[PDB]
């Protein structure tokens, strides 16, 4: 089966949601696109990146080098498409800013927008956690940017419940 997504929650016509580790539905589902919260050198050393490169063995790792050699780092806000591996056909690595670096929160709409190239993605939600952007706002900008279909995995029942509660209200 294609996109196999189960027990999200539909928030709008095109933004689901689920309390769960990205990385593991992105095992379980084989989503056409897996989203990686990445940065400009692509150089995953932890958090979500560092989550998905250890689950491919360190091949995402090899792969972000050799095409940060030939192209150059990417823009906050920007994105590439590179291979999957064995979590998706295809990894979009999207670069949100981070906030708690000195990075223009108003980019957070511009790494959302990379998503409208893709018709459906298993995604995280960009900025958050480390990155520091507030979530409610990053669920706000996601929900208003994305016109292709989004499956939101985040790994935190807590932030989930507030995220859901913030979006009904
Ligand atoms: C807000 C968080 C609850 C959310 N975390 C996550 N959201 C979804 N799937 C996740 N898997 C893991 C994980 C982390 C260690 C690990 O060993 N495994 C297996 C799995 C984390 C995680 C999240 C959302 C976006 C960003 C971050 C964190 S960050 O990495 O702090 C900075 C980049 C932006």
């Amino acid at each position: 089966e294609v996109n196999s997504f189960s027990g999200y929650l539909k928030l709008t016509d095109n933004v689901y949601i689920k309390n769960a580790d990205i990385v593991e539905e992105a095992k379980k589902v084989k989503p056409t696109v897996v989203v990686n919260a990445a940065n400009v050198y692509l150089k995953h050393g932890g958090g979500v990146a560092g989550a998905l490169n250890k689950a491919t063995n360190n091949a995402m790792q090899v792969e972000s080098d050799d095409y940060i050699a030939t192209n150059g780092p990417l823009k906050v806000g920007g994105s590439c498409v590179l291979s999957g591996h064995n979590l998706a056909k295809h990894c979009l690595h999207v670069v949100g800013p981070n906030v708690n670096k000195g990075e223009d929160i108003q980019l957070l709409k511009s790494a959302y927008e990379n998503f409208n190239q893709h018709e459906v993605l298993l995604a995280p939600l960009l900025s958050a956690g480390i990155f520091g952007a507030d979530p409610i706002h990053s669920l706000r900008v996601c929900v208003d940017t994305v016109r292709t279909n989004v499956y939101l995995a985040v790994f935190d029942k807590n932030l989930y419940d507030k995220l859901v509660s913030s979006f009904l209200e």
